[PDB]
């Protein structure tokens, strides 16, 4: 619910084949410090399981699909990506967790930050601690 | 020979959960990324490319699949096979380049040092090979 955006990028489709482009503060929203990229994850597995308190990330799912998980307090989605033309934006303090990975999926995250450990919340409990005070 | 050039090498992060290589701007390469591009869905037997730049630094990345990059400048070329996502190819001003062999399901990403700047795009191969032999020709 709150916090999350889905963006559309433009997509260069043509016969020698489709190409998107994201440029740091106009297609999103922030500066691109980092970025990370997911493959290879088996097809049982759940991952992610953080939220954080500063960082604005995109996801985007490039080839196969997965599924994000968005919680936060009393409300959780489920949203399947699929296309590379859409970037999930993912604002502060939602709890997300990824599964279904399909064979050949690769998920590539854009962030507004360098890593920070102390921005990265992993223990569930202190997430609701930090997100009811938000959010309620 | 080949200028301008280099594979660079990324953390994986490989477990249980997958894999995961996280690359920042300055630190695992050397420039900020203003810009991030990716190609998909390209056949079998196309070819794409055809340009280089005068002052753009980019990292090209085969996330998924396999692609070969043709990169030459004057009197030099060589082909590269990029298919391990840990492994970026760095690539200077003034190298020309060409990709072609893209397998289904391949997924190339660019990280680029600046925004979208068409006056920085050589496409004309004449015009390439004239700067370029200035830069490179002893
Ligand atoms: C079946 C079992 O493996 C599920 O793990 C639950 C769990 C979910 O965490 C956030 C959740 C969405 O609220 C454990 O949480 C229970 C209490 C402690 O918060 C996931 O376990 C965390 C590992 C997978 O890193
Ligand atoms: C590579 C790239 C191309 N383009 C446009 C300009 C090129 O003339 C065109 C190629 O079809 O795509 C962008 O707008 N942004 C980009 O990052
Ligand atoms: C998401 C991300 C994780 N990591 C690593 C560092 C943490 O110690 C590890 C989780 O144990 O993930 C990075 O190094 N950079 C990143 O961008």
């Amino acid at each position: 619910l709150y916090n999350v955006a889905l963006i559309k990028f433009k997509d260069i489709a043509d016969k020698y084949g489709h190409l998107t482009p994201i440029e740091g503060k106009i297609d999103i929203p922030f500066d691109i410090k980092r970025v990370y990229y997911i493959t290879k994850v088996d097809k049982d597995i759940t991952r992610g399981y953080h939220s954080h308190k500063k960082l604005h990330q995109v996801l985007i799912c490039l080839n196969g699909s997965v599924k994000i998980r968005l919680k936060i307090p009393d409300e959780e989605k489920i949203i399947e990506l699929n296309d590379p033309s859409v970037g999930l934006y993912i604002g502060p303090l939602v709890w997300r967790e990824m599964f279904d990975f399909t064979e050949g999926c690769v998920l590539l995250v854009l962030a507004s930050e360098y890593y920070d450990e102390t921005d990265y919340i992993r223990n569930y409990d202190f997430y609701i601690d930090e997100a009811k005070k938000r959010f309620l």
